């Protein structure tokens, strides 16, 4: 065994609402299981996430990992001096990332013990393409889900929370 | 017209070589009649080891170990302009490059000429196969089959 | 617990035959050891055609047909009643429904209580297998198999 | 054989670039064949979209269809006075996009002759969940492509043009 779970979110407007019924779910599905850390980045919306999480879990500790960072989007530039400068920042932007994904995916588990990794999308995706091996077919033509919770082990269990057309649903899924 | 195919195979224990040998049998479902001319693969334990339980579907296939292949993460430039230039003549050829993650993904981007602004997208990437295809006008498409591809077999869903 | 598992096939010609055949064949590697009890039909002739064509598989599997099950777009309702009843006893339980879209999309939506604001996005459903799973405590759950979903075998993809 | 195009798009903000590259990559793809109408619908944007498409098509017609109209949002609501007037709305808009689905789908096809069906990104959802026969799976969980071209027939081959992280691709994918 080894479970992890993420939990998707320059204020939040009414993501409240999200980050809220995601808490009140989460304790739901976590009931009599011990949730000790809720982990987030330096991000404002992050941060209030965690926040309104914390709520239904108040002996659980928020920790901060900059890693977590969603970091800068890069367009296409024809400036050669931009192009070393952001070579440049890509690469720590990869070396940061990678370290979260080993962080939160392979750091050793403690099995009723449970910790929330929040989130920003782009870190959702690069982890479960990178976990899942997932084609690029599937992510070069497109996330619904605010909870997604694996356990392994290439043995894996997907649960996955969302909504579509603001209908809860809850999915298991066998690989 | 003609065309290589460049298999690009991650080798990233006793499941281990379970998955390996399944990998080995989806490709020969998919090349089937084809001939694999040879495996290449990497100085790495791992790499030899994959390459060996797979090369049993590739009876006649060459084996060629490669140090170049080696991974880290730019010798590897080497190693990329070796395998990565146009085919000629007229008979199509397939081979089989058995690697690490890193070297994979260096021969994705550089290969189908990825730019800088979408690296950081493709380095979730993280595939068993990575299957491009080379023609005599220079040219670089990647193909993608389902039945080698990492999917759930079953779900179950409530509301 | 114990489950009944109401698995809707839809039947929307010499191709036509093949594919009923081919979605027989497909249902039976899932199936596997299990029995289905009954394989249920409308009176249309196609779904006629197509139960007959999958039974080859269920050989002891019942035939029933009932002309509720024909399609339209209320007496549907008698029709869901009589296949949506929880189960009783301690043996599982397989069986097919084979029927049009229309009245498939309704059980769908019905079995699993989608509300009015999510018709809409439901109504684009056109799955040739829809596997609903009831227990003895009246819970309804949808089963997806990828081997019987329809996925592209293959992709090219040119940057 | 049977082909069908559709392309993706209260006014168009910069999304004239796109609808502007999208033109441009259709004159390129559809060559040397005549291209005799551009559907859409009610909508601004879609009239906007169909507009600006026209320019690389000037022998082409814009036929507008209410069909094609992208329609109502609906929420969850307590109020049976509402459910009844949902409900009945529902029946129409049902009706609407199934007749266009049929209108764009099967009308009988003429093979150097082209027509574009520009379509609300709901009206494409719909079109290919049912064309395509979609798992429940994949629009449960989640398009980045802006022309979507298939040809049938169950034999299917779609060719698919899009951007992910701001870079083009095109892709062929058979059934």
């Amino acid at each position: 065994t080894k479970h992890i779970i993420l939990v998707r979110h320059r204020l939040t407007k009414e993501g409240c609402k999200q980050a809220d019924i995601t808490g009140k779910k989460l304790k739901d599905i976590l009931n009599n299981k011990k949730v000790s850390v809720i982990y987030h980045s330096d991000m404002i919306r992050a941060k209030e996430t965690a926040n309104i999480i914390s709520k239904y879990f108040p002996d659980a500790n928020l920790i901060n990992d900059p890693n977590l960072n969603e970091g800068t989007p890069y367009l296409p530039d024809p400036l050669p001096r931009h192009s070393k400068f952001d070579a440049q920042k890509i690469k720590e932007d990869n070396k940061r990332i990678n370290k979260a994904y080993e962080t939160y995916f392979y750091k050793p588990s403690d099995e009723d013990e449970y910790q929330l990794v929040i989130c920003h999308g782009n870190v959702i995706r690069y982890f479960l393409c990178r976990a899942l091996q997932i084609p690029l077919f599937a992510w070069l033509r497109f996330y619904n889900c605010g909870i997604t919770w694996l356990v392994l082990d290439g043995s894996v269990v997907l649960r996955e929370f969302g909504s579509v057309s603001h209908l809860p649903f809850e999915s298991v899924t066998y690989f």
